[PDB]
């Protein structure tokens, strides 16, 4: 068979539960990184420099209501969705480099059926498909179940790419970005409680947004002290400025990796 499969998450939008949702990500998170190697108490993903295709991407199955099955593939470098396999057909998204492609060339190979995106997955182009924004792109375990399904029903024929799009973009907050931020997978957790289905509010987007951004000071913030305020915004839009990592230790989760790590204070 293909040469070690990577690890496969289940998550399945029947038993809508906060504590399934809570060990669905934190099994992720663990999934994608060691434990090793963190910048001030902050996990750190590992640097793809040196990560052998063998330790590139982690699957999420994601079961639906109605019995239907879609596996995503999550690149353990930053928890970036590059494909999925909707049964015996996989799709991947327009790679940025050689290297990305030909890392690719791996994912799902026992597809009967592969094919590849003219498109990237990025916000920036996803949203142009989708015609809307995120913050016109509701999410929660309602629009999630959707989602799953959408992507299942690809290759069907009845697709059309604006709610494939948005489809994607939904997976990809609700279960790379929530991962990325304890504070995104809160709020997930909070709609999914009380049944509730929203779109994401500006402090949401702004740490989407900023990820790398916080992930490079963070790393390169002497004893913790951030170097320059870096304005986030707050849930009205008001924007506020952060100055240490403290504050963010409850919000950001993972990072990915910017400079080489300083005299190994991980121990
Ligand atoms: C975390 C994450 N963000 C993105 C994005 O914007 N696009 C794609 N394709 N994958 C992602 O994974």
């Amino acid at each position: 068979i293909f040469p070690k499969q990577y690890p496969i998450i289940n998550f399945t939008t029947a038993g809508a539960t906060v504590q399934s949702y809570t060990n669905f990500i934190r099994a992720v998170r663990g999934r994608l990184t060691t434990g090793a190697d963190v910048r001030h108490e902050i996990p750190v993903l590992p640097n793809r420099v040196g990560l052998p295709i063998n330790q590139r991407f982690i699957l999420v199955e994601l079961s639906n209501h109605a019995e239907l099955s879609v596996t995503l593939a999550l690149d353990v470098t930053n928890a970036y969705v590059v494909g999925y396999r909707a049964g015996n057909s996989a799709y991947f998204f327009h790679p940025d480099n050689q290297e990305d492609a030909e890392a690719i060339t791996h994912l799902f190979t026992d597809v009967q059926n592969r094919y590849t995106f003219a498109f990237g997955g990025n916000y920036d182009r996803l949203e142009q498909l989708a015609g809307n924004l995120r913050e016109n792109i509701e999410l929660g375990n309602g629009p999630l179940e959707e989602a799953i399904s959408a992507l299942y029903y690809y290759s069907t024929g009845g697709t059309q790419l604006p709610t494939l799009a948005r489809s994607f973009i939904i997976c990809i907050q609700m279960i790379s970005e929530a991962a990325r931020f304890q504070y995104i997978e809160g709020e997930m957790r909070t709609r999914i409680r009380y049944n509730r289905r929203s779109a994401p509010d500006p402090s949401v987007i702004t740490l989407e947004n900023s990820w790398g951004r916080l992930s490079t000071a963070i790393q390169e913030s002497n004893q913790g002290a951030f170097a320059s305020p870096i304005q986030l915004q707050r849930r009205n839009g008001s924007k506020f400025s952060v100055y240490d990592v403290s504050i963010l230790i409850p919000i950001i989760a993972l990072m990915v990796y910017r400079c080489a790590p300083p005299p190994s204070s991980q121990f």
